[PDB]
């Protein structure tokens, strides 16, 4: 009519994320939430700390422009919800890749069936 092709495979996406979420308990949370779109963006674009009391979103400071405190309070009575009780939510701006946020991980589980065909010769050992 107008043009779609934007669906693609939804499936594949989501059986994708169906392992992702089988693998961190982050992807799963927010899956439980069901957060809707600009704040699960924001949720996506972080990988999520947590301390003694709190939850701190360290979301790619490349996506900086999403993380917004009209985000971040729905997100924070959303895991308060979920916590039960008051979450101390907060969202930090750290690009440093050392964590995989529930977005990089849906397409790091993709690779990994790519990167295990490569990484079985790592596991063939030279000095590990």
């Amino acid at each position: 009519m107008k043009a779609l092709e934007h669906e693609k495979t939804p499936e594949l996406a989501a059986k994708l994320a169906a392992e992702a979420i089988e693998r961190d308990p982050w992807a799963a949370q927010v899956s439980q939430l069901s957060l809707p779109k600009l704040v699960e963006q924001v949720a996506l674009n972080a990988w999520k700390e947590e301390s003694d009391n709190a939850v701190c979103l360290h979301l790619r400071s490349s996506q900086r422009h999403l993380n917004n405190r009209g985000a971040q309070q729905k997100l924070a009575e959303a895991l308060s919800m979920l916590k039960g009780s008051t979450v101390e939510l907060t969202i930090v701006e750290d690009d440093n890749p050392a964590v995989r946020t529930p977005l990089e991980w849906r397409q790091a589980i993709y690779e990994e069936k790519l990167a295990q065909a490569r990484e079985s010769i790592i596991a063939d050992n030279n000095i590990q």
